[PDB]
C-alpha cells in the first residue's frame, strides 16, 4: 500500500564512504570477524524481516551453519523454505568457511552482502 513508506536497504541508509569507514574499523577491531549485511529480498512476501542487519560472523563459520543461525533468528518452522543468496547465487552448497566467501564475494565497500528469500531465483 502506498500509504506506507518503502523499505530502505542498508546501502540506502549509509553512504558508500560511511560503509567503507565502518568496515575499516571492524577489520582493525575484530580481525577474525567477517562483516556481513543480511537483508530480506525486496520482493519477498513469505518470510519475515530480520531483527538485525549487520553481523560480525566468526571467520570459521560455514554457510550450512549460517543458514541455521538465520532460520533461527527468523523463528522459521521446518515447513518454511529459506534461501541465502550472495551476488546472484545460492549459498547452501558452499560449505567453505565464510572467510573464503568474503574473499570471493565482498562488496567494494568491504561488507559481504547476503539476501534471503523463499525462492532461489528472483
Amino acid at each position: 500500500s502506498p500509504e506506507f513508506p518503502s523499505e530502505k536497504t542498508f546501502k540506502q541508509r549509509r553512504t558508500f564512504e560511511q560503509r567503507v569507514e565502518d568496515v575499516r574499523l571492524i577489520r582493525e577491531q575484530h580481525p577474525t570477524k567477517i562483516p556481513v549485511i543480511i537483508e530480506r529480498y525486496k520482493g519477498e512476501k513469505q518470510l519475515p524481516v530480520l531483527d538485525k542487519t549487520k553481523f560480525l560472523v566468526p571467520d570459521h563459520v560455514n554457510m550450512s551453519e549460517l543458514i541455521k543461525i538465520i532460520r533461527r533468528r527468523l523463528q522459521l518452522n521446518a515447513n518454511q523454505a529459506f534461501f541465502l543468496l550472495v551476488n546472484g547465487h545460492s549459498m547452501v552448497s558452499v560449505s567453505t568457511p565464510i572467510s573464503e566467501v568474503y574473499e570471493s564475494e565482498k562488496d567494494e565497500d568491504g561488507f559481504l552482502y547476503m539476501v534471503y528469500a523463499s525462492q532461489e531465483t528472483f
